[PDB]
Formats: structure tokens, sequence, C-alpha cells
């Protein structure tokens, strides 16, 4: 999957820039480490709703995200 | 109470559907997925995984690009 490749990488960028560890987000996301872990390694298939939780454990606006998606996509 | 973003998401796959004259069955033939799972989506009823808004978008003719591009038109019209 393409794009779940380019969304686990925006997920991983916000959450380096923001001094985040993968515990620091499972915890804010309400979500298990292992979860966050595989995301990243692009081992997991991620809903809408799983989506939002990680956007809001770190406290990055919708807008924002979906922006930095686009830029992300645009570079391939 | 419901996820904005999952009603968002929804709300912009029907948006698109309809601008293409597509049926809800229409999509979930090109989409090679179950009628009963579109309608619910458009519901507002089910969540999907990201790999099942890429053939969404497959069965839509819509690069992943608009796709985001419209919906944050759609959050941002939204107060
Ligand atoms: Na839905």
């Amino acid at each position: 999957s393409f794009l779940l490749s380019k969304v686990s990488f925006v997920i991983k960028k916000i959450r380096l820039e923001k001094g985040m560890t993968q515990e620091d987000l499972a915890y804010k996301s309400n979500l298990d480490r292992t979860f966050i872990s595989g995301i990243e390694r692009n081992s997991r298939n991620l809903t809408i709703k799983s989506l939002e939780l990680i956007m809001k454990g770190l406290e990055v606006s919708d807008v924002v995200f979906f922006e930095m998606l686009i830029k992300e996509i645009l570079k391939h």
C-alpha cells in the first residue's frame, strides 16, 4: 500500500519532531505500543478512527496532517 | 460522540461518488467491495482501513492528492 507507507511516515515524522517516543504516543492515543511500532514499520493496516486517535495524541490539526501527507505524496 | 474524521471521510466519498454519476452499487462494483459496506460507510456506521480507502479512490477514479484536497476543504467549511 503506497498510501499506508505515506501515512505511516508522516506519523513518525511528527512524533519525532515532538520528541515523543512510541510509548509516549501509545499512551496519549490510547493505543497499544506494539500497534504504534507496527504502524511505523509499515506492517499494520490502520483505520480512519485509529488515525484520528493518533492525530489527537500528536496534537496535530487534521488539516495540517493532510497537508503534510499531500507534500509527502508529491515527493513521488 | 461519533468520529469527526470518519464522518468527513464518509461525506467526501459520497460527494465524489455523486459527482461521478455513480450509485452505491456502482462504487462497490468498481472498488471490489461489498455494497453493504459502501452503504454503511455513507451512513457513518462503518470504519474503514487506509487500504479500503485506496480501493474506494480507485473505484472513484480520483487521485490520493485530489481526495485529500477535497477532505481539507470539507473540514475547513465545517465550522
Ligand atoms: Na462511516
